[PDB]
């Protein structure tokens, strides 16, 4: 009796050397497949050093991830230039998910927690049902994300289809839901074919024009409301995120939602992106930096802040230089006016409108 040990990486490889030769093969095997497009070995140890990191990752992924039927594998731009191509590999050492007829450029952060959770969440169906209670609670629950929910008669509809067509596009970084029972559908004000958007943090909806609506319809709606006034930078996400920039700038806020202080500055935020929601030109970021341990130190450092207050700022993405609110823990956090006056005065000195 020693007692058993928890799982440990085995040092197996599992990760597969994708080429002309078996590529068609390794889609056969396996329904969901991420894979590495990557550029050949530089000389330097630093550059294989970083490859060598990246390739582990994803082997720790292909370990916890093997009994689900995902296989994960490597696409040299040079070696493999051909198989490239056929599959629509573009972006430089960049990971691509391929499920059924999709592929998705995953454009999130590279660690084996983030991309097995991503991946976990890649082999969920499209489209989640709410028939019951709880599920119900569930939707009304979500905030720190887009979600659209619909009413149809049956999956047998043609507008649920073309519903569950565009949940494919968006899969799954924005839930899509649906109904078939009226009840819900009371409750939720939803009429039949009736698709109501609600944007990140925002209490009211939007309902999509023009009912019934075709996928296109739903895809290009969802597309030009793509950017929530107020978002948060999520591991699964955030390169796409924070390259999405207003002009060059990022409004930054930290807050710990865990925290009492962070909590509270959050409430003020929402309130701040519902008061300003129709305004284009403004997106605020929301970092929980719970969620970025790697990045606390750095983010100190660069911005000379302490991520244990609340702290917003304004962020040139460009260099990085910033501006944050003296804020006092002595006193009352900011009200919503305040910070908008705060964030006035700092953007008025700038270069835009
Ligand atoms: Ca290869
Ligand atoms: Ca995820
Ligand atoms: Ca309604
Ligand atoms: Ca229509
Ligand atoms: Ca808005
Ligand atoms: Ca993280
Ligand atoms: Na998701
Ligand atoms: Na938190």
């Amino acid at each position: 009796e020693e007692g058993l040990d928890f799982p440990e990486y085995d040092g197996v490889d599992r990760v597969i050397n994708v080429n002309a030769k078996n590529y068609k093969n390794v889609f056969k095997k396996y329904e969901v497949l991420a894979l590495l497009y990557h550029e050949p070995p530089e000389d330097d140890k630093a550059s294989q050093r970083q490859f060598e990191m990246e390739e582990l990752i994803l082997e720790l992924a292909a370990q916890v991830l093997e009994d689900k039927g995902v296989g994960f594998g490597l696409v040299d731009s040079e070696k493999d230039a051909a198989v490239a191509k056929k599959l629509g590999l573009t972006e430089e050492d960049s990971i691509y998910v391929f499920k059924e007829d999709e592929v998705i450029e995953y454009d999130g952060e590279f660690s084996a927690d983030t991309l097995v959770e991503f991946l976990l969440d890649v082999l969920e169906d499209p489209v989640e049902l709410i028939e019951g209670e709880r599920e119900l609670q569930a939707f009304e629950n979500i905030e720190d994300e887009i979600k659209l929910i619909g009413y149809f008669k049956n999956k047998d509809s043609e507008h649920y289809k073309a519903f569950k067509e565009a949940a494919e596009e968006f899969h799954p970084y924005i839930p899509f839901f649906a109904t078939f029972d009226s009840k819900v559908a009371k409750k939720l004000t939803l009429k039949l074919n009736e698709i109501d958007f609600y944007e990140a943090f925002m209490e009211e909806p939007v309902t999509i024009p023009d009912k019934p609506n075709s996928e296109e319809e739903i895809v290009n709606f969802v597309e030009e409301h793509r950017r929530s006034t107020l978002r948060k930078l999520k591991p699964e996400s955030m390169y796409e995120t924070w390259e999405d920039d207003m002009d060059g700038i990022h409004i930054v806020a930290f807050a710990e939602e865990a925290d009492p202080d962070g909590y509270e500055f959050l409430e003020i935020l929402k309130s701040v992106a519902q008061d300003n929601t129709d305004n284009p030109d403004l997106s605020i970021i929301w970092i929980d930096p719970d969620d970025f341990p790697l990045l606390v130190p750095y983010w100190e450092k660069t911005f000379d802040i302490d991520l244990s207050a609340p702290q917003i700022g304004v962020v040139n993405v460009t260099d990085a230089d910033s501006v944050w609110m003296e804020m006092d823990d002595e006193e009352d956090l900011p009200s919503a006016e305040e910070l908008e006056d705060w964030l006035e005065d700092v953007l008025e000195g700038e270069i835009n409108t």
